């Protein structure tokens, strides 16, 4: 929305991914600003991750 605020949005979900511990949710967010083009496959390993180590 607004512009491409795929950066933005991307280090937003990133940084809440409740069931990840900080190490993790961390080296994401080093991958993103290391890698800003790869910000969707960052963030869908991310997502992967989190949804993985959910405790149910």
């Amino acid at each position: 929305a607004q512009h491409d605020e795929a950066q933005q949005n991307a280090f937003y979900q990133v940084l809440n991914m409740p069931n990840l511990n900080a190490d993790q949710r961390n080296g994401f967010i080093q991958s993103l600003k290391d890698d800003p083009s790869q910000s969707a496959n960052v963030l869908g390993e991310a997502q992967k991750l989190n949804d993985s180590q959910a405790p149910k």
